[PDB]
């Protein structure tokens, strides 16, 4: 509840941004820097009361638990338009491509990853969807396939986990999460080749 | 955090053993001899998890507000491994990690209203010593209906509305013996029951 907009006692809303203002600046720039040769047809804010609770509830138990880290990181999730309606009233289901770090939901750090046709499917008119992600990537380590929760920190003590699994530790390009409500979907772009 | 919980003086998880003769204990031991009369009770620990218990309080009050002055919480019976019982004490329970149920309602947790379902050899395995395990569980059972071994998700209540769903899902409306839940933090491991033949 920052940049949200009044909904009228409603638990759920999506609101399209405003061309040219700072809030669609931003997440745009985020965007364009990898994805400039797409065309952004709109992005929308997603306000979803209780996603966001259950997400703030982790974010505060992560940073807890790390004792006093940033745990959270700005990611990007394509998707088909058939999945937009449950991610957006629901999020990100591990249940619901190649799980090649492990069976989680995966978030690349480029918007040119997400951008892949395999990732954000052009529907029946050629749109493409990806949204802005916020993460609990916390304190993660290397993946690999077959994995269902991240691995132990430490092997002696094998339920202190990772919050996260990535391709590459030193330059991550994409991480994966295990957990329901470790994962906040806070725009959708929609946009065309 | 529970009032009636032990002071866990900064620490986030404890268990903590009952007594018998507590009303605690007894009603535990009650629900447990109701179908398991054959099977002796070692020890029932009581799970002190703060973030667990955190995020389940979460869902429950949105649960709450959803649904409107329905009983959207029973106690209900998960048997599990030895080898599983950190994980579950620490994390709850991870749909990912579930066993196949012989009589499949979908791929979520299983919880069982009658003790001695759980208390087969296939949910509570014997460990090296033959102390078998099983949870009491608060589980968020909420707007129900008969499952199907295909769902990954709860059903939608409506065909022409595919997001609003169904709560979690049972093997029979009319008479529920069993329960599948298809998300974290819809159940809350509340007690620890160790027991021997
Ligand atoms: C292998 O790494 C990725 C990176 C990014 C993505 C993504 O944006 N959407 C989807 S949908 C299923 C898989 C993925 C995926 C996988």
């Amino acid at each position: 509840p920052e940049h949200w907009t009044d909904m009228n006692h409603q638990l759920f809303c999506m609101v399209q941004l405003e061309p040219g203002q700072s809030e669609y600046n931003t997440i745009k720039d985020k965007f364009t820097r990898t994805c400039s040769s797409y065309a952004i047809e709109k992005i929308e804010r997603i306000q979803n009361a209780f996603l966001w609770q259950s997400y703030q509830v982790k974010k505060r138990q992560m940073d807890i638990k790390n004792d006093h880290k940033n745990n959270e990181r700005l990611l990007f999730h394509g998707t088909d338009a058939d999945s937009v309606p449950y991610v957006n009233q629901h999020g990100f289901n591990r249940s619901c491509n190649a799980v090649s770090y492990g069976k989680g939901t995966y978030f690349a750090v480029d918007a040119s990853y997400s951008a892949k046709d395999t990732y954000s499917k052009p529907d029946s008119n050629g749109r493409k969807h990806m949204y802005v992600v916020r993460v609990l990537t916390g304190v993660f380590t290397k993946g690999r396939a077959g994995l269902v929760t991240p691995p132990p920190k430490n092997p002696h003590n094998p339920t202190d986990l990772f919050d996260s699994v990535t391709n590459n530790t030193r330059s991550p390009k994409l991480f994966v999460v295990f957990f329901d409500n470790q994962a906040y979907p806070e725009y959708l772009i929609t946009f065309t080749a």
